[PDB]
DNA sequence: CGTTCTATCTGTACTCAC
DNA sequence: GTGAGTACA
DNA sequence: ATAGAACG
């Protein structure tokens, strides 16, 4: 079910201090500092068809622990599809029932997926095809240069799309 | 030779063979 | 266990 | 962003 920008911010706040995941008895608590909004709510449209949150795992270990062990606290959702790096939840938010999609990436990935979540998805096709002529390969993960892992001396998002060559653009203009 | 239109990436989760 | 086909991020 | 194709 489709909703407004204010609604997706209402709901991640609301999610913001409430995630965490089992992980062998013990309850951890997921940082907000590791929350991170995108798809179209980080790109500011003005209706969303869901609402997209990648979370930034500080360990390889974790990965097959925390979203197939997903919690959020006082609120009821299923899960309609899940795994290591993508989970889709149905949830209850004021009587009616919205997507909310999960993402997570490795803090060495974490420039490349916040790209890449953050979309909208003809940009990424173009900037893609682009690299793929100078023979380059960029995805969720890093960019890779004949199946070798570039390092690229980088933190940010905005540092990554810069070395790559292209134009920084906020994400409400990106296409 | 300029204008305008067109096309283009990559990977995850689930299911169902065999 | 592996590969293909679908749906969808 | 880039480059090819149709059109002028
Ligand atoms: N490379 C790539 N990335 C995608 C694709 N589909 C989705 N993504 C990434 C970029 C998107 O902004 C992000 C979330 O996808 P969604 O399908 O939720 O779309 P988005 O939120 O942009 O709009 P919407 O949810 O319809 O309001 O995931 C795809 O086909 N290819
Ligand atoms: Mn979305
Ligand atoms: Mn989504």
């Amino acid at each position: 079910g489709m909703l407004t920008l204010i609604q997706g911010k209402k709901i991640v706040n609301h999610l913001r201090s409430r995630l965490a995941f089992e992980y062998n008895g013990q309850l951890i608590k997921i940082l907000s500092k590791n929350i991170v909004a995108v798809g179209s709510l980080r790109r500011e449209e003005k209706m969303l068809n869901d609402v997209d949150l990648l979370i930034i795992v500080p360990e390889k270990k974790l990965l097959k622990h925390v979203l197939p062990n997903i919690r959020i606290k006082g609120l009821s959702f299923s899960v309609k599809v899940c795994g290591e790096r993508k989970c889709v939840l149905f949830i209850e938010w004021e009587k009616k029932t919205y997507q909310l999609d999960l993402f997570t990436a490795l803090a060495e990935e974490k420039p490349y997926a916040i790209f890449h979540f953050t979309g909208p998805v003809s940009y990424l096709i173009r900037i893609r095809a682009a690299l793929k002529k100078k023979n380059y390969k960029l995805n969720q993960y890093g960019l890779f240069k004949n199946q070798t892992l570039v390092p690229l001396k980088i933190t940010t998002e905005k540092e990554l799309i810069k070395e790559l060559g292209f134009t920084y653009r906020i994400p409400k203009k990106r296409l």
